[PDB]
DNA sequence: GACCACGGCGCG
DNA sequence: AAAGCGCGCCGTGGTC
């Protein structure tokens, strides 16, 4: 019902616009329209209108951002109602979600789209009035940020093709030999994927034992850690295994990535989605590349298709230890910082209990490997599942726990104020002030109980941890620009740039530097960065 | 074609 | 599977 006004928009009118298709990269520009002031301005040409917007100003501002950067137009992202409601409750992840909660409706019309924003922006923005730290929040970190991202989602990431396609037809291989190996052992063949199918022949067939059971229907379990336990109870496991190492890999990067280049760039382009958890981190979709193979040989032979371009060098930067030194400012332990002034590795320590060599002796997989047992134990995992992962008997499977927390005596009463100060107030915060609201820490039902306390107790350390990643982002980003390099990837503790050769040795220096000054806390804050042609070659 | 739930699993 | 947390994507199996 808003006033008809021809196009354009005055400045700092709220945009609307709708989609082809929710990958920003991909999409065509369908429709494109401003709010302000009680008009309501629709776009003749969508694609040309592009040209007289100075900022993109709405629900999911990065995403029209992101579109623009596709077409040479910069059109960066400013307020986004979304953004607003993500730091009053990081529930709020989605547009038909928020404009419910708020006071509209999410349609797929562009003009809708534009009035709804402007009246979204100011509910919340009202909503906010008063909460300092949120907006510090919203101004010093995710609005910047969007912009940051942006940039990194109309980039991309080089990819070798060539290499991936040529290691799909070796892998396939590999599979069908394991299949047969499979089917012969069963004596028939049936469907490896069939997890139904698999359960029948594991456990009726084959008569071996049902450790576990699914969740939701009570199946007996063929996950990896129940086959894990009887791995020696029959070869066919360890085949099983290894099929669904290869094949997870093969259907899940090495196959689709290649196919995901994008016509104009060459690249490979991700989207960094700025409101999608409930701790503050970001996730990564379309192709999710937060979650590129790093453990196996397989995996880092897959890894070692993310290349630089041309001339560049990928540099690579991951904080160290990241939530524990995290947790050594939050909890203020005294020996836990000591650790870290004192240049101490507890995940090298671990695997050095784990495997029964010196620090010295500890390799790159093992110390990995102890990461899990490291935060598996900080967050609350049980002496039964630690036992198991370990292989050790329970006993000492309560043992390591104890003496893990004992180590750090101060942990658990930071523990206990978090989940205190939880009831009370119904959210738990970052260091920021970053929130979570999470009901059911007074639940009648124990295990419900104990599930929202691991949660409520989890998200200061990993939202603080999230924190710091984007405010480092956002003072790095701008440097990078200075200097010619790009900024491409994400992944939670970790940026991936890429530089020119000639200035990809300053530009590692510098990065290193922002990073691990963003916010000084109580420990230093150690990055480990590398330099390579490859993105495994630059994490060594 | 489009959904979806589930078990399962890759990374942080 | 089990008292780690946070994600997104796969294939299967099922429905419309
Ligand atoms: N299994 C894991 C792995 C990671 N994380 C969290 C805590 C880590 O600190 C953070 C970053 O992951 P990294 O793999 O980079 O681990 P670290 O930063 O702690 O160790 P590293 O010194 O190897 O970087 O993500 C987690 O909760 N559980
Ligand atoms: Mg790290
Ligand atoms: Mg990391
Ligand atoms: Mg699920």
């Amino acid at each position: 019902a808003l006033e008809e006004a021809p196009w354009p928009p005055p400045e700092g009118a709220f945009v609307g616009f709708v989609l082809s298709r929710k990958e920003p990269m991909w999409a065509d520009l369908l429709a494109l329209a401003a709010a302000r002031g009680g008009r309501v301005h629709r776009a003749p040409e969508p694609y040309k209108a592009l040209r007289d917007l100075k900022e993109a100003r709405g629900l999911l501002a990065k995403d029209l951002s992101v579109l623009a950067l596709r077409e040479g137009l910069g059109l960066p992202p400013g307020d986004d109602p979304m953004l607003l409601a993500y730091l009053l409750d990081p529930s709020n992840t989605t547009p038909e979600g928020v404009a419910r909660r708020y006071g509209g409706e999410w349609t797929e019309e562009a003009g809708e789209r534009a009035a709804l924003s402007e009246r979204l922006f100011a509910n919340l923005w009202g909503r906010l009035e008063g909460e300092e730290r949120l907006l510090w929040l919203y101004r010093e970190v995710e609005r910047p940020l969007s912009a940051v991202l942006a940039h990194m989602e109309a980039t991309g990431v080089r990819l070798d093709v060539a290499y991936l396609r040529a290691l799909s037809l070796e892998v396939a291989e590999e599979i069908a030999r394991l299949e047969a190996e499979v089917f012969r052992l069963a004596g028939h063949p049936f469907n490896l994927n069939s997890r139904d199918q698999l359960e029948r022949v594991l456990f009726d067939e084959l008569g071996l034992p049902a450790i576990g059971k699914t969740e939701k229907t009570g199946k007996r379990s063929t996950s990896a850690a129940v086959l894990e336990a009887l791995r020696e109870a029959h070869p066919i496991v360890e085949k099983i295994l290894q099929y669904r190492e290869l094949t997870k890999l093969k259907s899940t990067y090495i196959d689709p990535l290649p196919d995901l280049i994008h016509p104009r760039t060459g690249r490979l382009h991700t989207r960094f989605n700025q409101t999608a958890t409930a701790t503050g981190r970001l996730s990564s979709s379309d192709p999710n590349l937060q979650n590129i193979p790093v453990r196996t040989p397989l995996g880092q032979r897959i890894r070692r298709a993310f290349i630089a371009e041309e001339g560049w060098l990928l540099v690579a930067l991951d904080y160290s230890q990241i939530e524990l030194r995290v947790l050594a400012h939050l909890s203020g332990d005294e020996n836990l910082i000591r650790v870290f002034q004192e240049g101490r590795d507890i995940h090298t320590e671990t695997a050095s209990w784990m495997f029964g060599v010196p620090r010295e002796a500890v390799d790159p997989l093992m110390r990995r490997a102890a990461k899990t047992i490291n935060f598996g134990v900080l967050y609350g995992m049980s002496a039964h599942r630690l036992s198991q992962e370990l292989a050790i008997p329970y006993e000492e499977a309560q043992a390591f726990i104890e003496r893990y927390f004992q180590s750090f005596p101060k942990v658990r009463a930071w523990i206990e104020k978090t989940l205190e100060e939880g009831r009370r107030r119904g959210y738990v915060e970052t260091l920021f002030g970053r929130r979570r609201y999470v009901p059911d820490l007074e639940a009648r039902v124990k295990s419900v109980r104990e599930a929202a306390e691991r949660k409520a107790f989890n998200m200061p350390v990993q939202g603080t941890a999230a924190d710091l990643m984007k405010l480092a982002m956002v003072k790095l980003f701008p440097r990078l620009e200075e200097m010619g390099a790009r900024m491409l990837l994400q992944v939670h503790d970790e940026l991936v740039l890429e530089a020119p050769k000639e200035r990809a040795e300053a530009v590692a220096r510098l990065a290193k530097e922002v990073m691990e000054g963003v916010y000084p806390l109580a420990v230093p804050l150690e990055v480990e960065v590398g330099i390579g042609e490859d993105w495994l070659s630059a994490k060594e």
